[PDB]
């Protein structure tokens, strides 16, 4: 086991690694801008560090100042959470080149999968399924071209008009160029959580569903995905494992697809721990943070695939202080705050009542997480813990998140990335 | 069922609460004028004042209790547990008001409520009791010593402080304890180093009942309950077979309905009734924990009249549980330490769970027991589930009173505790009481 670690990150994700750290015996470090002072877990922590004024640019993305404090602290590991440095390869390279212990994969790893060409290019060689195309430009063939399209299998998009038979192919084309892809209409955000020793060891952890998007961000996850059967989940899942090997990764990643008719579409690979993991611990039992320290201690992977059961259902609402019909930041002082709690219901946040929100940083406050043995439980546990929910003194959007737990849609299952907009009218 | 009255208060208040609205059951809370700022309270669907503070002229109040539920047109009364419970003339006025009673029966609280009768009655549905003479000691050595030799030394004799320990004092002390004391004596086992095991048992009045594994209480403070865990350290699956089915046969044989455990003394891997608690616990969640049942809801499906849905096949032990109950007391004498809480936050995290109707700004009564939370932790084994308990009682803050936080981390830094199974006198042994 580490000795000590240093937490590169604030808000909810730094205290939900400071109480895995204290579980196992790890001493903590907390680094902070002179805005964060009053963090919960910086009042948690064994050393603290001020690494510089508000501003992430000056604080939070100040390497030489997060090395800095390793240093000084005699830190074995660092641990950048999600966010900030968490997928920046100058960062990780010079943590380890600094002597120190990054928890996450190689440096090398993350600028592999940063880039989008070298990404589905490795994923492709890894047999992971990516969206098919022409594979290359098109040109005046037309008796060529719409063979290719036959295969992709319409409807596809021309990047960009969409087309759906043979017929509107050429105009579309035409009028275009005044490449090809297959089109996903109403498709499905699933992703799938991996974990890998370095070792040639690798699992997955089944997979999530984030469909509950605004302006690509994810407002609601559940894990497992409604619909997704057992084959399904077997096919994904060893494919995502393979790859981690073939490619050499280390830690926890997640591997996003977009799901449409039977079918998965590589998307991306995050290389590091996601917003949304509790879902899956939920379900699996599995606690995430402590196996990335486990793996960062040079251990190999505790857990064997066939050990891996998915249990119950989990759901997950982010809870964000922003005004509910501008969607505008909603920055202040937190002036009476009840947490909601009972058999099932996990809430993570660092906020705490008289505790000020700055404006610097992003909107999320806290995740309330709901388990139960169905999806219909889950659910209804996750609407009476909204009600128990007290946050005066900012605008959050609590409201809204009532509002989608009682959507009937939402309520039968599957819906898609684009519901959400649209239930809310943010298509326009 | 359609809409129930709580007829409680505090946690457990709250906590059937949140099961009634799972279940969609619609609530009615009876309170106290002193309660009328409980969380609970505050979120049930309607609300009835039923007395002033005192609990005899408010939560014991029965016929302000049922008047409650006339008014309301609620079909049911949550008793929770303490108060009227197990009162047996409660439950029975409830039913024969036309209301269903969120329990057993009467007479079968009568009968478990009578330590005579319900030993009586265990013997006989073969639940392990204390072994004894069986009746008074006759005035031959022979039989005498025969009879000792059969339950086990030690023994005590006990007229209708002495430790026997062998043949050489048995003589001498049957005689000197009736040269004391009708003046008849009789025998029993003495049990000297014993731990507190639990059986959780659910019954749905119609044949069917099971077993949830154990709980062990033995952490007590002046008979009272301080932290309880489950599954009990060093019960093997066999062992936990063995009792279990006696007690779910001795639910059967009695007709029993509803949640109850089964209390006994366990000791050099023997187990020995003390008694029946016939309503839910205090301590259930730890069970909740590591079986995944939620047992409140049950007692609701079954008293709506649905048989159980769980099969014994289908009850899995996973994990470990342990519960620290948080108290606003007095620390020398224990008693209620009242008064207004200013400062409040609760742990979180993975296998935290936490049971209060306490919050910031809210005043605790100096009318009630101490009791105001209980922290439950989970994890895969028990070493995790006592790091996270550590961690979490770190976290809590309760100012504006006087609490057994302290005492709790104490507790879970108690090497003997973390070694697991100490039995029914540490607690007192190591604060010298």
């Amino acid at each position: 086991m580490l000795d000590k670690i240093v937490i590169a990150n604030r808000g909810e994700i730094a205290l939900r690694i400071l109480r895995a750290c204290k579980e196992l015996g790890i001493k903590t470090v907390a680094v902070h801008s002179s805005a964060d002072r009053d963090l919960k877990h910086v009042l948690l922590a064994d050393e603290t560090v001020c690494i510089g004024p508000a501003p992430s640019v000056k604080s939070y993305l100040n390497i030489p100042a997060i090395i800095s404090a390793a240093e000084i602290t005699g830190a074995v590991a660092i641990h950048p959470g999600y966010g900030f440095l968490s997928e920046n390869a100058n960062f990780a390279e010079q943590v380890e080149r600094s002597g120190f212990i990054f928890i996450g994969p190689k440096a090398e790893t993350i600028r592999l999968m940063g880039d989008k060409v070298s990404a589905i290019a490795a994923m492709k060689k890894a047999g992971v399924p990516c969206v098919p195309g022409s594979d290359g430009p098109l040109g005046d063939d037309m008796d060529k071209n719409r063979a290719i399209a036959k295969r992709i299998g319409y409807p596809v998009i021309i990047k960009m008009r969409v087309v759906r038979g043979d017929a509107e192919l050429a105009q579309s084309i035409s009028m275009t160029r005044a490449y090809m892809e297959k089109y996903l209409e109403n498709p499905r955000h699933v992703e799938i959580q991996v974990l890998a020793d370095g070792q040639g060891n690798a699992i997955y952890l089944a997979e999530r569903d984030c469909s509950m998007q605004r302006r690509h961000q994810k407002v609601v996850e559940e894990a497992p995905a409604p619909g997704i059967t057992p084959e399904l989940r077997r096919y994904i899942g060893e494919r995502c494992a393979k790859a981690c090997v073939d490619i050499g990764y280390r830690g926890a990643g997640t591997f996003e697809f977009l799901f449409e008719n039977g079918e998965f579409y590589f998307i991306e690979m995050n290389t590091r721990i996601q917003v949304e993991h509790p879902v899956t611990e939920m379900i699996t039992g599995v606690d995430l943070i402590k196996e990335q320290l486990r793996i960062a201690a040079g251990q190999p992977l505790s857990i064997k695939q066939e050990e891996v059961h998915v249990r119950g259902h989990a759901v997950e609402c982010r809870i964000n202080a922003e005004d509910p019909n501008t969607f505008l930041p909603s920055p202040g002082k937190i002036t009476r705050f009840h947490a909601p709690g009972g058999f099932g219901v996990r809430w993570e946040s660092h906020i705490y009542a008289g505790y000020t929100v700055p404006p610097y940083y992003d909107s999320m406050i806290g995740k309330l997480i709901c388990y139960g043995e169905n999806r219909d439980v889950a659910i209804a546990r996750m609407k009476n813990a909204l009600q128990e929910l007290i946050i005066d003194g900012i605008k959050t959007n609590v409201d809204l998140q009532i509002r989608i737990m009682n959507d009937e849609n939402f309520q039968h299952g599957g819906t898609n990335i684009h519901y959400l907009e649209k239930k809310l009218g943010l298509q326009e």
